[PDB]
């Protein structure tokens, strides 16, 4: 288990690895990871922690998801969050009535009834201002935009959480994002002091692409939401299928369960057959199946291939095609007005100039509905529209835009 | 009132005086001062803020003494084993003892100007970690708190616990809470306390939008540079009689240097500018007579221990050096009086003779040197010139059947206490 995470490169930081491995084989651990419940859904940023809990469960350990209700209430519906999220959480970890079964806790269970005086006396006395400050995270925030005394205290609440989870569920490892380290180790120390017991920390890296951009950002720079109504399965698939070649294997070994040999063979694919995207499409299906299931993934794949001349877009059902198209720019054609391939290309944002359109058309690079267009004056026939609503324009084999009929 | 304080020289630092003056005329302010002592008693160190509170009342305003109960309840690293059984009862004992003393300085009665003594546990006790961090903690910059130089200097080396770093927020909060509950509009303290008093002023504006005020009072230093309110060698002078006898209280103030006596009279008492002028001349002209110091001692012993105990302490210190009759003295006073000097304990069997007692009590170094000093000039036993050498103490000589007052010249005295 620590061997798995290690070959995959998933262990950013940790307490003693040998002492931890020792605890692992000893018997089924209870691992936990924290979550802010103010959010209406889990997004792409929760994937590594969540996936890493899944990894621990497979290896036979028990995962706990700790809802940070305390902070949500201080910070700047916590029963509601759970059931809003439970559909998603279940995709990663298993909730059964047995020993390794998953389990959502809420740190309000203890923090909610914690007085200011207990906090300051029984927790705060074990903490040195210097040590707390003595951190690049807080030191950056101190040098940067400043930190409030409340923001500075979170560490203590977070530490207490570990003590309280160890007491209540025999919990002995906390996992988190690489940036959450201080929070976690604080908890290990507190547990040592308040309880005499020895426990562990292990962080996983933040994912950031070779080009420097941060993982899980959408088109508008928002979040990639696990929730289908917020981020469509298509938007979800699309995202991972457009992973750079630089990153695709790393992402695969970090996010999926492919064996090192399977990853060897895909590594070759990216080397020898890069325009074919074997690695991207595999990554895309694995992460889309994970979150949105197989049936939903199947549609998206067909749609995705159809849209790029690799398929049959007549056989895609309106719901699917519509969703697919609404992720690209779409020119909404009405009575009048374009009604011509040249016009449509510029309107849909596929060609900049009407001049540019003409050019690419005469290079054979333009296709409507996967059929090529030679003629500069081409006009859309009535029977061309898919489901009476849609045209699919494409330049080369990579860039597509839509056209929506309107009344 | 601001003029009263102004000429007496009692404004160490303040927020704008004009604005504060404005509010004073507008009518009765509620002024507060806080105390969070070690022991369960005030000492000389508290006099100035407290007597200053008294001035506010005399000037028509309402004083509040805020017992800072929260800090002590947080301060002990002791654990529930041992914290619990006692915690809340000793806090309630600490407040009543202090409230008893407070009644000397400030008049409690139902009335608008009626003093209130509160304990900041009436809000902090039920304050939750979440409320704390949410409602109060958000208004503080860590950067700003680190800058504050009490903290800046104390944060060098091992530095400080999260708890010690937090007290500021709770201190500040007391101001907010007291403005909510009593429309409290000014806090006063010692000069050193400015830092966290303004912390409160500030927090009251942020949280509550109101502009409130701050006025500190001077820390008292002798003209010779020494700190006020410390024992000859050691520590505090307590307001509690069974920690510091009334005699010791009187004598502390009777020994105020000439250099300080008028200033202290000016800060600790209600004498007029003219009355002070009179005593100032008195001190310059007749320094030996100690008029100023005796007034100080008298004024401050009455304030704390009442007229009767002051009456006793004056009679005792007169009778003890011949000038008055020690048959009249309260045993309690006489005991204190002799316990300041060097007292020789006469157990049963040990020698009685006047010469033995002289050597026992430190008044003479030898059995002969004693025999010597007895002759023309004399030792006195209970203001009685002893002229025989083999003089033994009769049973009826012992004052309250316990004490002999031995005196060598007219200045050095010692006590004999039969066990």
């Amino acid at each position: 288990i620590l061997d798995e995470l290690s070959w995959r490169g998933l262990i950013a930081q940790s307490t003693d690895l040998d002492t931890l491995a020792a605890e692992a084989q000893r018997g089924p651990m209870t691992v936990y990871a924290g979550f802010d419940p103010t959010a209406p859904s889990l997004h792409a940023g929760h994937l590594v922690p969540l996936l890493t809990l899944r990894r621990f469960q497979r290896a036979g350990h028990r995962p706990i998801v700790l809802a940070g209700g305390a902070t949500g209430m201080i910070g700047d519906t916590v029963a509601e969050w759970t059931e809003r999220i439970r559909g998603q959480l279940e995709r990663f970890v298993d909730f059964d009535d047995s020993p390794m079964g998953a389990i959502v806790e809420n740190n309000l269970e203890w923090t909610g009834s914690l007085s200011a005086i207990e906090f300051l006396r029984d927790i705060g006395k074990h903490f040195s201002v210097n040590v707390m400050l003595a951190r690049d995270t807080i030191r950056r925030r101190l040098a940067g935009e400043g930190i409030s005394y409340t923001e500075f205290s979170y560490l203590l609440l977070q530490a207490n959480d570990y003590v309280e989870l160890h007491r209540r569920h025999g919990c002995t490892l906390q996992i988190g994002g690489a940036d959450q380290w201080g929070n976690i180790i604080a908890g290990v120390r507190l547990v040592r002091q308040k309880l005499g017991a020895t426990v562990h920390a292990l962080t996983v890296p933040l994912v950031t692409a070779a080009d420097g951009t941060k993982f899980g950002k959408s088109t508008g720079g928002g979040s990639l939401w696990l929730d289908p109504q917020m981020t469509s399965p298509y938007a979800w698939y699309q995202y991972f299928v457009n992973t750079a070649d630089a990153d695709v294997i790393r992402y695969l070994r970090w996010f999926t369960f492919l064996s090192a040999d399977e990853l060897a063979e895909l590594e070759q694919a990216t080397a020898q057959r890069p325009q074919q995207r074997a690695a991207q499409r595999r990554l895309a299906s694995e992460l889309t199946v994970l979150v949105h299931g197989e049936a939903a993934t199947a549609a998206v794949e067909h749609a995705s291939r159809a849209l790029f001349g690799r398929g049959e877009l007549a056989r895609l059902d309106e719901a699917t095609l519509a969703a697919a198209l609404r992720e690209t720019t779409v020119a909404e054609l009405k009575p009048g007005s374009p009604d011509g391939i040249v016009d449509l290309l510029v309107a849909s944002g596929l060609s900049a100039s009407k001049g540019a359109a003409r050019r690419t058309i005469h290079e054979g690079g333009v296709s409507v509905n996967n059929i090529r267009v030679d003629n500069e004056e081409w006009v859309p026939q009535s029977s061309d529209f898919l489901h009476g609503r849609w045209l699919v324009l494409r330049r080369g084999k990579r860039s597509i835009a839509g056209v929506e009929r309107i009344g």
